[PDB]
């Protein structure tokens, strides 16, 4: 198949988000291949945001989930502080868009 690292995606998807116009950039930096990653969302045009952690199943068959079931925006971006104090090394990345726009290439939930 393919062998993705953590540096990879955070590469891609920065690289992706800002084709598109948003103010994406990399927040912290985590391990380049056993690495976690966030992405949080923030829709500046309509004044919303959204915040995504990875997550996976049975089988390591990965997903983008939101386990932060608030829009209040210290809510938020207190998660991408909170995670970093028991995972291991987890990058986050952070995507100011306008249309709340997320630019992963990957299964994400609601």
């Amino acid at each position: 198949g393919m062998l993705l690292s953590t540096d990879i995606w955070v590469a891609a998807l920065i690289r992706r988000a800002e084709l598109g116009g948003a103010f994406a950039t990399v927040a912290r930096k985590g391990d380049a291949r056993a690495g976690a990653v966030l992405v949080k969302a923030v829709d500046r045009r309509e004044g919303t945001a959204r915040l995504f952690s990875e997550a996976t199943r049975g089988d390591g068959e990965r997903f983008w989930m939101q386990p932060v079931r608030s829009t209040f925006e210290p809510d938020l971006d207190a998660y991408a502080e909170r995670a970093a104090r028991i995972d291991p090394d987890i990058w986050v990345v952070e995507i100011e868009d306008r249309d709340g726009r997320h630019f992963l290439t990957e299964p994400v939930e609601s």
